Protein backbone atom coordinates (compact mmCIF):
# COMPACT_ATOMS: atom_id res chain seq x y z
CA UNK A 1 0.00 0.00 0.00
CA UNK A 2 2.41 0.26 1.74
CA UNK A 3 1.32 2.36 4.71
CA UNK A 4 -1.43 0.19 6.22
CA UNK A 5 0.37 -2.84 7.69
CA UNK A 6 3.88 -3.47 9.02
CA UNK A 7 3.96 -6.46 6.64
CA UNK A 8 3.96 -4.00 3.73
CA UNK A 9 7.15 -2.31 5.00
CA UNK A 10 9.20 -5.41 5.87
CA UNK A 11 9.03 -9.03 4.71
CA UNK A 12 7.43 -10.55 7.80
CA UNK A 13 6.88 -13.97 6.22
CA UNK A 14 9.31 -15.74 8.55
CA UNK A 15 8.42 -13.91 11.74
CA UNK A 16 5.70 -13.67 14.37
CA UNK A 17 5.10 -10.75 16.71
CA UNK A 18 4.74 -10.62 20.50
CA UNK A 19 2.88 -7.60 21.87
CA UNK A 20 2.62 -5.56 25.10
CA UNK A 21 -1.15 -6.08 25.27
CA UNK A 22 -3.30 -9.10 26.09
CA UNK A 23 -4.91 -10.75 29.09
CA UNK A 24 -3.21 -10.89 32.49
CA UNK A 25 0.28 -12.35 32.18
CA UNK A 26 -0.30 -13.50 28.60
CA UNK A 27 1.22 -11.21 25.95
CA UNK A 28 -0.71 -11.53 22.69
CA UNK A 29 1.10 -12.98 19.70
CA UNK A 30 0.13 -12.84 16.03
CA UNK A 31 1.49 -15.37 13.55
CA UNK A 32 1.23 -15.76 9.79
CA UNK A 33 -0.89 -15.59 7.78
CA UNK A 34 -2.94 -13.19 9.93
CA UNK A 35 0.23 -11.18 10.56
CA UNK A 36 0.24 -10.17 6.88
CA UNK A 37 -2.70 -7.83 7.51
CA UNK A 38 -2.27 -7.12 11.22
CA UNK A 39 -1.65 -3.82 13.00
CA UNK A 40 -2.36 -2.47 16.47
CA UNK A 41 -1.64 1.20 17.15
CA UNK A 42 0.57 2.41 18.70
CA UNK A 43 2.37 -0.82 19.67
CA UNK A 44 2.88 -2.37 16.23
CA UNK A 45 2.07 -0.23 13.20
CA UNK A 46 3.56 1.41 10.13
CA UNK A 47 5.03 4.72 11.29
CA UNK A 48 3.30 7.99 10.38
CA UNK A 49 5.90 8.72 7.70
CA UNK A 50 5.23 5.36 6.01
CA UNK A 51 8.93 4.42 5.97
CA UNK A 52 9.16 1.63 8.53
CA UNK A 53 7.61 -0.25 11.42
CA UNK A 54 6.97 1.34 14.80
CA UNK A 55 7.32 -0.96 17.83
CA UNK A 56 6.27 0.46 21.20
CA UNK A 57 6.14 -1.13 24.65
CA UNK A 58 5.18 0.86 27.75
CA UNK A 59 6.34 0.08 31.29
CA UNK A 60 2.84 -1.06 32.27
CA UNK A 61 2.69 -3.46 29.33
CA UNK A 62 1.54 -7.05 29.61
CA UNK A 63 4.36 -9.45 30.45
CA UNK A 64 4.62 -13.22 30.82
CA UNK A 65 2.89 -14.25 34.06
CA UNK A 66 2.81 -10.60 35.10
CA UNK A 67 6.46 -10.38 36.11
CA UNK A 68 9.16 -9.32 33.68
CA UNK A 69 9.62 -6.73 30.93
CA UNK A 70 7.13 -5.78 28.17
CA UNK A 71 7.80 -5.94 24.45
CA UNK A 72 6.49 -5.39 20.93
CA UNK A 73 9.01 -7.56 19.14
CA UNK A 74 9.44 -9.93 16.20
CA UNK A 75 10.52 -13.52 16.84
CA UNK A 76 12.24 -15.46 14.04
CA UNK A 77 10.19 -18.20 12.39
CA UNK A 78 10.81 -20.45 9.40
CA UNK A 79 9.01 -22.38 6.64
CA UNK A 80 6.67 -19.55 5.70
CA UNK A 81 6.42 -18.48 9.32
CA UNK A 82 4.86 -21.83 10.25
CA UNK A 83 7.39 -22.87 12.88
CA UNK A 84 9.90 -21.40 15.32
CA UNK A 85 13.41 -20.88 14.00
CA UNK A 86 16.19 -22.81 15.73
CA UNK A 87 19.74 -22.87 14.41
CA UNK A 88 23.27 -23.94 15.30
CA UNK A 89 26.18 -21.65 16.13
CA UNK A 90 28.74 -24.28 15.05
CA UNK A 91 27.18 -25.34 11.74
CA UNK A 92 26.26 -22.99 8.92
CA UNK A 93 26.31 -19.21 8.58
CA UNK A 94 23.48 -17.26 10.19
CA UNK A 95 23.01 -13.58 9.50
CA UNK A 96 20.63 -10.82 10.49
CA UNK A 97 21.03 -7.36 9.02
CA UNK A 98 18.73 -4.67 10.33
CA UNK A 99 18.34 -0.91 10.24
CA UNK A 100 16.60 0.70 13.17
CA UNK A 101 16.42 3.73 15.40
CA UNK A 102 15.58 4.00 19.09
CA UNK A 103 12.89 6.71 19.33
CA UNK A 104 11.81 6.85 22.95
CA UNK A 105 12.99 5.62 26.34
CA UNK A 106 11.14 4.90 29.58
CA UNK A 107 11.51 7.24 32.55
CA UNK A 108 13.94 6.61 35.43
CA UNK A 109 15.50 3.48 33.88
CA UNK A 110 15.98 4.52 30.21
CA UNK A 111 16.87 1.02 29.00
CA UNK A 112 15.67 -0.51 25.73
CA UNK A 113 16.68 -3.55 23.64
CA UNK A 114 16.28 -3.35 19.85
CA UNK A 115 17.66 -6.60 18.43
CA UNK A 116 18.95 -9.89 19.73
CA UNK A 117 20.16 -13.43 19.37
CA UNK A 118 18.34 -15.62 21.88
CA UNK A 119 18.53 -19.37 22.44
CA UNK A 120 16.68 -22.03 24.39
CA UNK A 121 17.95 -20.66 27.70
CA UNK A 122 18.10 -16.87 27.46
CA UNK A 123 19.41 -13.87 25.52
CA UNK A 124 22.88 -14.43 24.05
CA UNK A 125 23.79 -10.95 22.81
CA UNK A 126 21.61 -7.91 22.13
CA UNK A 127 21.74 -4.26 21.05
CA UNK A 128 20.89 -2.40 24.25
CA UNK A 129 20.45 1.35 24.66
CA UNK A 130 20.76 3.01 28.07
CA UNK A 131 20.27 6.77 27.75
CA UNK A 132 22.72 7.75 25.02
CA UNK A 133 24.97 4.73 25.54
CA UNK A 134 24.43 1.89 23.08
CA UNK A 135 25.92 -1.48 24.03
CA UNK A 136 26.34 -4.92 22.56
CA UNK A 137 25.71 -7.29 25.46
CA UNK A 138 27.05 -10.75 26.26
CA UNK A 139 24.78 -12.91 28.37
CA UNK A 140 24.07 -11.15 31.66
CA UNK A 141 26.73 -8.51 31.00
CA UNK A 142 24.65 -5.53 29.87
CA UNK A 143 27.82 -3.48 29.28
CA UNK A 144 29.97 -6.03 27.43
CA UNK A 145 30.88 -3.55 24.68
CA UNK A 146 30.05 0.14 24.49
CA UNK A 147 29.37 0.97 20.84
CA UNK A 148 28.96 4.69 21.52
CA UNK A 149 28.11 6.95 24.45
CA UNK A 150 26.76 9.43 21.92
CA UNK A 151 23.74 7.64 20.44
CA UNK A 152 21.14 10.24 19.52
CA UNK A 153 17.47 9.29 19.57
CA UNK A 154 15.92 8.77 16.14
CA UNK A 155 19.25 8.13 14.46
CA UNK A 156 19.05 5.16 12.11
CA UNK A 157 21.95 2.72 12.26
CA UNK A 158 22.65 -0.61 10.62
CA UNK A 159 23.33 -3.55 12.90
CA UNK A 160 24.44 -7.01 11.88
CA UNK A 161 24.91 -10.37 13.57
CA UNK A 162 26.92 -13.06 11.77
CA UNK A 163 27.12 -16.43 13.50
CA UNK A 164 29.43 -19.18 12.26
CA UNK A 165 32.17 -21.47 13.55
CA UNK A 166 31.11 -21.05 17.17
CA UNK A 167 31.56 -17.28 17.02
CA UNK A 168 29.18 -14.33 16.87
CA UNK A 169 30.46 -11.24 15.04
CA UNK A 170 28.45 -8.10 15.83
CA UNK A 171 28.63 -5.00 13.60
CA UNK A 172 27.44 -1.40 13.92
CA UNK A 173 27.38 0.65 10.71
CA UNK A 174 29.74 -1.84 9.09
CA UNK A 175 32.33 -1.84 11.87
CA UNK A 176 33.02 -4.98 13.92
CA UNK A 177 32.22 -4.21 17.57
CA UNK A 178 32.87 -7.54 19.23
CA UNK A 179 33.29 -11.26 18.62
CA UNK A 180 31.57 -13.53 21.14
CA UNK A 181 32.30 -17.22 21.61
CA UNK A 182 29.04 -19.18 21.44
CA UNK A 183 28.62 -22.88 20.66
CA UNK A 184 25.10 -23.77 21.76
CA UNK A 185 22.33 -24.50 19.27
CA UNK A 186 18.67 -23.51 19.45
CA UNK A 187 19.44 -19.91 18.48
CA UNK A 188 17.04 -17.46 16.85
CA UNK A 189 16.84 -13.76 16.02
CA UNK A 190 14.56 -11.06 17.42
CA UNK A 191 14.04 -7.39 16.55
CA UNK A 192 11.73 -4.68 17.85
CA UNK A 193 11.19 -2.87 21.16
CA UNK A 194 11.93 -4.83 24.33
CA UNK A 195 11.58 -2.25 27.10
CA UNK A 196 13.84 -2.95 30.07
CA UNK A 197 11.62 -1.29 32.65
CA UNK A 198 8.27 -1.94 34.28
CA UNK A 199 6.17 -0.34 37.01
CA UNK A 200 8.44 -1.69 39.74
CA UNK A 201 11.43 0.38 38.58
CA UNK A 202 9.95 3.15 36.43
CA UNK A 203 7.27 5.75 37.12
CA UNK A 204 4.69 6.80 36.21
CA UNK A 205 2.99 3.45 35.69
CA UNK A 206 1.42 4.61 32.45
CA UNK A 207 1.20 3.70 28.77
CA UNK A 208 2.73 7.13 28.07
CA UNK A 209 5.98 5.96 29.72
CA UNK A 210 7.54 3.78 27.04
CA UNK A 211 10.34 2.51 24.88
CA UNK A 212 9.97 2.67 21.10
CA UNK A 213 12.03 1.43 18.17
CA UNK A 214 11.49 1.95 14.43
CA UNK A 215 12.62 -0.82 12.09
CA UNK A 216 13.47 0.15 8.51
CA UNK A 217 15.23 -2.92 7.14
CA UNK A 218 15.17 -6.54 8.33
CA UNK A 219 16.99 -9.34 6.53
CA UNK A 220 17.80 -12.84 7.78
CA UNK A 221 19.75 -15.47 5.86
CA UNK A 222 21.01 -18.97 6.54
CA UNK A 223 23.47 -21.05 4.52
Amino acid sequence: EPCDYPAQQLDLTDWKVTLPIGSSGKPSEIEQPALDTFATAPWFQVNAKCTGVQFRAAVNGVTTSGSGYPRSELREMTDGGEEKASWSATSGTHTMVFREAFNHLPEVKPHLVGAQIHDGDDDVTVFRLEGTSLYITKGDDTHHKLVTSDYKLNTVFEGKFVVSGGKIKVYYNGVLQTTISHTSSGNYFKAGAYTQANCSNSSPCSSSNYGQVSLYKLQVTHS
